Parts: structure tokens; C-alpha cells; sequence
């Protein structure tokens, strides 16, 4: 069997509808299988003093199905190498959002910049099921 | 139709029993179809000197349904436009706790506070189900 | 009826496959029914002063069922008592990964140096199911 064919274990699995607002970089796309999560790329150079934060594009926007959310996780790498972080980790991109996905990024570090270089990976795209919960106020647990 | 009515493609969405400890602030909502989470407000005012961190009430409690986890995550606007986190990003909320869910917000930004007042919204909960694993111990991966 | 018969509304739940890589640990447990998580350990001493991070060894290695992702949470108690956080957070565990999970700890406090031991709870892990989703590129979203 070739590519195309969609296997048994794997007829349920998603789409992801995307579109690379930055042509020059490649797909996202998971090291391994099984993997959790497509590694999200940067469109920019940005150096990052310890301490600071950018906002970072990463030249792709998604359309995330509805009754799912998109997840943008730190790679665990640069986390312990360098200390970067995501300053609003997890990343929550909602299923309506149709802008291009920003990496909020932040150096952790006491002392020593990073430098982030257009194509390096910087973040992870989860996507997982969400409850989209339906609010059923009370005035005491009880009650319900 | 109206309101009340469950569409087809919701009927098997969930319910969320919330408790307003603090009945003065708005139910928490989701700011557009599709949303991932619900915003949660502050009770309170509190200011976040640069890298301190304050434990805030939000003036609500949940029961979240066994199998499910709530978790608290940053807003993406504050968390880039001001630095400001959550120390225990994503916040967990779990089936069993049935007190106030508080907020810790940290300030990230080296030089500027944060001021937070009552009524601002301050992270957003959204709803998952879990995994309640049975571990299962094993000598080495083979063996299993 | 005693411990070994899974209830009817268990039925379905999922096994994790561990190795105590330290069998000196107790092995990961849940404080509560429905707890969303098992609380990691440390499997060694570490002091952090303000701004520092290490990667600190839990003593465990698991096998993440394919179609899911272990999560490492922050524990709420210690972020906020001591400002104790996890720079990846949420950490990602991929289901091909065998290898000991370790946690990014780092300390977020200005001040104060956080001191962990060996056997101290420093971490949770969750399992939940991720959506291995297939990329689709599209020109535009209209076009999809
Ligand atoms: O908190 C963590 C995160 C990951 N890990 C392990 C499990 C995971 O599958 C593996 C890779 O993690 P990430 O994808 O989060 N980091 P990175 O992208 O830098 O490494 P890799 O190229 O291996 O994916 O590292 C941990 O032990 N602890
Ligand atoms: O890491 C992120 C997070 C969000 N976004 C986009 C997608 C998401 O649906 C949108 C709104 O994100 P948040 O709800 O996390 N932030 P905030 O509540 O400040 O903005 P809004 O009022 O738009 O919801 O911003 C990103 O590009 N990267
Ligand atoms: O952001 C949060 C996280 C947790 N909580 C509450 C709900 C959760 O079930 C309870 C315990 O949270 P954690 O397990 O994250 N922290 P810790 O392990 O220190 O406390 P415990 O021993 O109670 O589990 O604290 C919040 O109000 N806000
Ligand atoms: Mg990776
Ligand atoms: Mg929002
Ligand atoms: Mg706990």
C-alpha cells in the first residue's frame, strides 16, 4: 500500500486546514510518529536579552475545527539549553481564529541573549478535543 | 428556534455547575463561538511589582465532571503586551475541588507593574477530558 | 467486590506502562479520586537559586499510549509558596519517547532560593488523547 491510502487505525484522525502566509518555510511537521505535536517555525531573526519577550511570527495561520482548540506548547530543548519559554504557555488558539499564528517568546535567563534565526523550530501545535461547556450556575453544590 | 433548544450537533455537550462566591462580577463567558476557554475576572486589585507573583481570587468555583480537568491558562493580549503569567501554567483544576479558583499571576516584565483591577479578566478555564491512567509497572518496555 | 474487578464505568480507562529507572521512589499516585494527574518526584537534591533552572531526574520512565500525550503540570502549592515553576510548561511527553522524564524546574522567585530533595513531589503527569491531525495546505480558507 502506498501513501494515500488512509490506514484502518487512522480513517478517524483530523485535518488541519493551513496556509503559510511565509512560503519560504516549510510545513510544520511532527519529528516522529506519534508525536504530539508539528513544530512551529519562526519567519524572523529576533535576539532576545534575558528578561525580554517578543512576539514572533511563525508565517503560518490554521483553522483549528470547531469543538477542538490549537495548543502552543515550548520546545523542551531550547526550555533547559537556553531558557526559553512561552510567556502565555500553553498558547490557546481557538477554533474561530484565522490570523496568523505569534509565539510569544521569552528569555528566562539571568544573562545570556538568545538569537532566534528565521527557520529555526520555536514552539509545538498540539491539537486536542475541547468541552465547550455549557455554564450551569448554582448556589450551592448541593443544589445540583 | 430558540435559545433554550439544544442543536442536534450539541446535544452531547457538557454542563459546568459554577458557584459566584462573588456575585458582583459577571459569569465567566466565551468571548466568541468556538472559544476553547471562558474568561475568568479578578475579585480583586492587586499590583504585580516586576517578578512578583500574587495568588488572586476569581470569585467563582467549580465542579468539574469526573473525567474531566479544568485548566487555567495565561490571556495571550496581557501576556505579550505586559508580561504578565501564571507561575503554574495550565492551572489544574481537578474533578474533586470544589473551592475558589484562584489565579497566580506573576509579573514578567523586568521593569513595569502590572496593575490588575476588580472585574478585569485575568486567565481563561477551559474544559478537558483526561486520561484517569492505571499505571501499570513493568521491568523494562519489552516485558509489557 | 475487592480492588481487581474494574467497575463498569472504568471499563474503558487506560493503562500506563512505567519503569521505576530509581526503584527507591514510590511510584506515582493520584492524592485524590479523579485527580487529574500523578504526582512526579524528585529522584535527587537540587538547590535553585533565584532565576536558576535545572533539569532534575523523576526516577520513571513511561510508554505514552499512541493517539495520546503525557502532560508535566507545575504543582499550584509550591508556585505559589516559592515561585516554583517549569520553563517548558506544559511539559510534552511524546508516546514514542522511553527515555526518564525529566522536569525543567526553575525558580521565579527574586529572592528566595528554593531547595528540593530527593522523594519531594515536584510535578504532575497527566495523559490525555491529542489529534494526530493531517495538515491540508490551502491556498486561502475560503478555498478549504
Ligand atoms: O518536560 C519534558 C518534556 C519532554 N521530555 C522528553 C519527552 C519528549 O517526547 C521528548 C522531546 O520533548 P520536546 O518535543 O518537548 N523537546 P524538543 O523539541 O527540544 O526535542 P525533540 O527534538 O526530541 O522533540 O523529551 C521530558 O522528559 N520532559
Ligand atoms: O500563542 C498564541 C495564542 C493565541 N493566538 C491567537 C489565537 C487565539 O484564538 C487568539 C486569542 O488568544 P487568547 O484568547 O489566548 N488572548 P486574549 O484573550 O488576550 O485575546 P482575545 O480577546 O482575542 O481572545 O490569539 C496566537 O497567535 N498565539
Ligand atoms: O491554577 C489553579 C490550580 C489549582 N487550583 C486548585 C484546584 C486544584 O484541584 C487544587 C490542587 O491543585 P494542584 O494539584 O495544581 N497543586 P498541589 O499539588 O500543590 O496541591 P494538592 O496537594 O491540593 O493537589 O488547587 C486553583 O484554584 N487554581
Ligand atoms: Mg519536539
Ligand atoms: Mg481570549
Ligand atoms: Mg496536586
Amino acid at each position: 500500500h502506498s501513501s494515500g491510502l488512509v490506514p484502518r487505525g487512522s480513517h478517524m484522525s483530523t485535518t488541519l486546514a493551513i496556509v503559510r502566509l511565509d512560503p519560504g518555510l516549510p510545513l510544520p511537521s511532527r519529528a516522529h510518529d506519534g508525536d504530539a505535536g508539528v513544530n512551529l517555525y519562526s519567519a524572523e531573526d529576533v535576539e532576545l536579552a534575558p528578561g525580554r519577550r517578543a512576539l514572533v511570527r511563525t508565517g503560518v495561520a490554521v483553522a483549528v475545527p470547531f469543538g477542538m482548540v490549537g495548543l502552543v506548547h515550548p520546545r523542551s530543548g531550547l526550555a533547559t539549553r537556553v531558557g526559553l519559554s512561552i510567556v502565555n504557555s500553553p498558547g490557546t488558539i481557538d477554533a474561530g481564529y484565522r490570523g496568523e499564528i505569534k509565539v510569544a517568546l521569552i528569555n528566562l535567563d539571568p544573562a545570556a541573549p538568545i538569537v532566534v534565526h528565521r527557520g529555526d523550530r520555536i514552539a509545538q501545535l498540539l491539537v486536542q478535543r475541547v468541552e465547550l461547556v455549557e455554564l450551569v450556575e448554582v448556589s450551592s453544590f448541593d443544589e445540583a
